[PDB]
């Protein structure tokens, strides 16, 4: 059974261009507009002084 909503309306991996992110979005804390998907998070360097909040 679908139990949780998981899709983010409006909001696009900038890693992979998923759209919409589906599961967990990690969103830039220090950039103004910038999410990665979970695989992105786990998978691609951004900014190592950056860090990364967790919107499930
Ligand atoms: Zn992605
Ligand atoms: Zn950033």
């Amino acid at each position: 059974a679908r139990t949780k909503q998981t899709i983010h309306p409006g909001v696009t991996c900038d890693g992979c261009q998923m759209f919409p992110i589906n599961g967990s979005r990690f969103k830039c804390r220090n950039c103004d507009d910038f999410d990665f998907c979970e695989t992105c998070f786990k998978t691609k360097k951004h900014n190592t002084r950056h860090t990364f909040g967790r919107i499930n």
